[PDB]
């Protein structure tokens, strides 16, 4: 089962609407719907909250370390509550999926995402945690990636990302009540059928 949900981001109003904060948008949505506000806790290097999802006790985390230093926050929370890597779900922006699509994945590398890279490192070089890949599209080549992920999406793309995040939230809840297989089958069918 999942005990911790992490949403990757950079802190501050300066980065709030940028693509690289897609993971945080997901966590914010969960907290908003449950009316369980996130509060920054120094000890965990990020915003935290505790909610009941599908009847289960789940903790939320949005690091305030800056993206490339995210591992520090995930490791601090996981160590205090004694949570295993496969009991963690990390939501993040995904260049390899278009806006409007989202997918679950267990393990694998970081694929060039520096937030994921640091988490793998800080968990003791262990990539075996779950991920919610939120599609943001790809600009074309590596040279344009920096300005793209740190850029704000046009309104039409934002609407598509919001739809995927909403569906992803419902499927995450389904994971708790009905299991990962059913939750995955529903999410991966979104926009595919």
């Amino acid at each position: 089962t999942i005990k911790l949900i992490v949403g990757l981001a950079n802190p501050g109003a300066e980065y709030a609407a940028t693509r690289h904060n897609a993971g945080a948008w997901f966590v914010d949505l969960l907290a908003e719907r449950l009316r369980a506000p996130l509060r920054e806790e120094a000890k965990f290097f990020g915003y935290t909250s505790r909610v009941t999802l599908g009847g289960e006790d789940v903790r939320l985390l949005v690091p305030t370390t800056f993206m490339n230093l995210s591992g520090k926050a995930v490791a601090a929370m996981a160590s205090f509550f004694r949570i295993n890597p496969d009991e963690i779900l990390v939501a993040h922006d995904e260049l390899d999926l278009p806006p409007g699509v989202a997918k679950f994945k267990l393990g694998g590398g970081h694929g060039g995402h520096n937030g994921l890279k640091d988490i793998i490192s800080k968990l003791g070089n262990n990539p075996n945690f779950h991920r919610l890949r939120i599609g943001i599209g790809h600009p074309g080549d590596k040279n344009k990636v920096v300005g793209f992920v740190l850029g704000k999406p046009p309104v039409s793309e934002q609407k598509l990302i919001d739809e995927a995040i909403d569906e992803a939230a419902r499927c995450t809840e389904m994971w708790f009540t009905d299991g990962l297989t059913k939750a995955t089958n529903r999410l991966h069918a979104f926009k595919a059928q």
